[PDB]
């Protein structure tokens, strides 16, 4: 009792037992499987074509045989076209949006272990979460030079986005808690293995259980040029730990966050010198700024510019 669906290239089937897994009151994995056939279809056109018509109309997601008549239609579509192509791309931001929720459902089977309460649980990352991540790729515009950094990266879902849309030399996720470092091992697994599935290129990455507050971190955020972190729940302790790791980074470095780590406003003076406003650019980012009908939400943009500390002491010494 199992349903299978071949890959459009040709890598391991797809294979979901049956009765079909339910991931909450309205998701489950039978409109996962409808919703993976039609990505498929919609990038591979011919498979359009091949494929019949009504099967995609009128289907039981409640019926074993209907469900299973619906994937053998596919799995034949997909056979006379891999006959066809007889005689690896980055995922579009629809299907990159579909992966992501699919590796979530096949690795966090139980979302009340993460004991997050927050609008930015892992649960919930489709909903908002991912379009502010699309809308920072575009603003920031990473290159083969950088090197990417999720300080308390979760499940790893942001790092996931960010490999599947750039080319940083690599990406790299640090995450403290057990719970969510735990299952973003199974994050790990199963976007690799979709991602062969599809046929879609990532950049490298690395999922990994640490405190980034530790020494062995302390060089690793020196050496990173763009550090992404959600700092909303932060405690006074961990930001001036934070702001310290972020003093060490080279000029140009940027931090992408949800609360701003200095002033937007910040003036420099003899009495504000030890602040970490002195030696960074803050910006206020906003996609109703920036056809955004989602959350009126911001994020900040930081950039290393020791150039404010600099001229500061060159209009003491050149007034
Ligand atoms: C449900 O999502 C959100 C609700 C409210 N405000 C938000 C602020 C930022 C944000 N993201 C994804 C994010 C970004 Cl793009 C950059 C740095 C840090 C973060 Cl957490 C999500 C938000």
């Amino acid at each position: 009792l199992e349903l299978r669906l071949k890959s459009p290239v040709g890598a391991e089937p797809a294979v979901y037992p049956w009765p079909l897994p339910v991931y909450d009151k309205h998701h489950d994995a039978a409109h996962e499987i409808i919703e993976t056939i039609r990505w498929v279809c919609e990038e591979i056109p011919d498979l359009k074509l091949a494929m019949e018509n009504y099967v995609l109309i009128d289907y039981d997601t409640k019926s074993f045989e209907s469900m299973q008549r619906l994937c053998d239609k596919y799995n034949r579509a997909i056979d006379s076209i891999h006959q066809l192509w007889k005689g690896n791309t980055r995922p579009s931001t629809g299907l990159l949006r579909h992966i992501l929720q699919q590796v979530y459902n096949h690795s966090v089977t139980d979302p009340e272990k993460l004991n997050n309460y927050e609008p930015f649980s892992p649960e919930v990352y489709g909903e908002t979460s991912f379009d502010l991540v699309a809308q920072m790729i575009d603003e920031i515009k990473m290159t083969d030079d950088d090197l990417f950094v999720d300080l308390g990266s979760g499940v790893g879902q942001v790092v996931l986005q960010v490999a599947a849309a750039t080319n940083c030399k690599h990406h790299y996720g640090v995450e403290k808690a057990d719970i969510p470092a735990k299952y973003a091992e199974t994050m790990d697994r199963e976007f690799r293995k979709w991602m062969k599935w599809y046929g879609k290129k990532h950049a490298e990455y690395t999922l990994e259980r640490g405190d980034f507050l530790s020494e062995e971190w302390r060089e690793r955020i020196a050496n990173t040029s763009v550090i992404f972190v959600n700092n909303f729940a932060f405690g006074p302790e961990v930001d001036h730990q934070l702001k310290e790791r972020f003093a060490n980074m080279k000029e140009g470095g940027r931090i992408v966050s949800s609360k701003p780590f200095a002033p937007l406003n910040f003036r420099i003076n003899s009495r504000n010198l030890s602040d970490i406003g002195t030696i960074m650019r803050v910006v206020e980012l906003s996609p109703l700024k920036g056809s955004w009908t989602g959350k009126p939400v911001s994020y900040y943009l930081h950039t290393i510019d020791r150039t404010i500390l600099e001229n500061y002491f060159s209009s003491l010494k050149n007034p």
